[PDB]
């Protein structure tokens, strides 16, 4: 069973998307974990046989973490869809394929979709993201439950960031409670 | 073109010599930072929530190639040093292995070879015997034909727990 007091966070989506410096900024307080995952391609070029390619994973860190966490590897997440909203409606419709994952992978878990790059980004584009989050993915099947979607500057402290800690918090309650 | 995909999982106790034998068993990586969030801690009122929090870096062609990477169902190298006799400790590991994962195999690997006599007496422990697929010896700092054979042994059982019979 999973401590009381602990549940994951996954945050997921394109690169440059803003998610590393989104996780910076939202951390104002932290407090070992590491995991490598390799590419192993064991069997090759192989003129009978079809190829192997192994995903392998190497853990790192302090053995009091992985008794804390007896459950940390597990797909059950609170997961953030984040999406540059700079590089208009085409990131948006990018982001499918990360909510298709989260829906056939684990079926369950919440989402809130986050759109960074709010200050570079001109009204059109975020009326266009809004609009095709509302009327595409909020409560369409094939998508999982996306209980939020955020507008934000992920570079610097703002009240739209705290809000989403605070949306952050109160989801991860309600996944809580199942 | 078609081709078979697995999920290795390295496990054993600190320094038993997990990454070096990998890094020689394999002649667009992944990286995973995982931290600790405690987001709401230290109110008497308030429930507390400390958030495991998960950010992905590496190649795109990796998620290509490895879709269902985060999957449970996986083959596990349970690796221990053989030079430390560290052979008790395995058994916990095995444990967690056999309870969250039950249909997952084993491939027990004592490095440390090169610093053994005793090493042996492992072997009588072994016969502890998840469904332990097999149990190799070597020496996880160079090249040896312990090491292809258990390049071999890997080849062979992710492929039994793919392909079914
Ligand atoms: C700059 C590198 C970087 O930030 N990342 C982020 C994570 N990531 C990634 N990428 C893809 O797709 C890349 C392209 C797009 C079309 C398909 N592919 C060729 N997919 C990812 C995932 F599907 C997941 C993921 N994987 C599993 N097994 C389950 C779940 C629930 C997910 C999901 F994301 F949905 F949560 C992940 Cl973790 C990461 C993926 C790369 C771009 C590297
Ligand atoms: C040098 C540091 C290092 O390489 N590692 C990897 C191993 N590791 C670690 N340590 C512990 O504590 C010892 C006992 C023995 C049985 C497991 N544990 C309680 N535990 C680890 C784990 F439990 C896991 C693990 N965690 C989860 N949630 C699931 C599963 C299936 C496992 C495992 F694969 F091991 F079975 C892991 Cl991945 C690592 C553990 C550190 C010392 C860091
Ligand atoms: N102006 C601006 N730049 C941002 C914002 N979010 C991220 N970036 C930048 O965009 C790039 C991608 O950020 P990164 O966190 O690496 O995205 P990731 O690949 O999804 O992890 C970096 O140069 C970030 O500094 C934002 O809200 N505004
Ligand atoms: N002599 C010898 N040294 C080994 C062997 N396997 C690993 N080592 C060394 O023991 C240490 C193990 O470190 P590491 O690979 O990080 O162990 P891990 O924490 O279990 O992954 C390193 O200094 C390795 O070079 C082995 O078979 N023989
Ligand atoms: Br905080
Ligand atoms: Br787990
Ligand atoms: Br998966
Ligand atoms: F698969
Ligand atoms: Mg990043
Ligand atoms: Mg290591």
């Amino acid at each position: 069973a999973v401590p009381y007091n602990r549940m994951k966070l996954m945050i997921v989506g394109a690169c440059g998307s803003g998610k590393t410096t989104l996780l910076q900024q939202l951390m104002k307080t932290k407090k070992t974990v590491g995991i490598d995952v390799k590419d192993w391609p064991i069997q090759i070029r192989d003129k009978r046989k079809r190829d192997l390619v192994l995903n392998v994973w190497d853990f790192a860190g302090r053995e009091e973490f992985y008794s804390t966490h007896p459950h940390f590897m597990t797909q059950r997440a609170l997961y953030l869809a984040v999406y540059d909203l700079s590089k208009g409606q085409a990131e948006v419709d990018a982001m499918k394929h990360y909510l298709f994952q989260i829906k056939a992978r684990a079926s369950s878990s919440p989402v809130i979709l986050v759109g960074t790059h709010l200050d570079v980004s001109d009204e059109a584009q975020r009326a266009a993201a809004m609009s095709k989050i509302t009327k595409e993915l909020l409560n369409k099947r094939g998508f999982p439950a996306i209980r939020d979607y955020h507008f934000v500057n992920a570079t610097e402290e703002s009240d739209a960031l705290a809000k989403l800690r605070k949306t952050i918090i109160n989801e991860s309650l309600n996944f809580k409670i199942r």
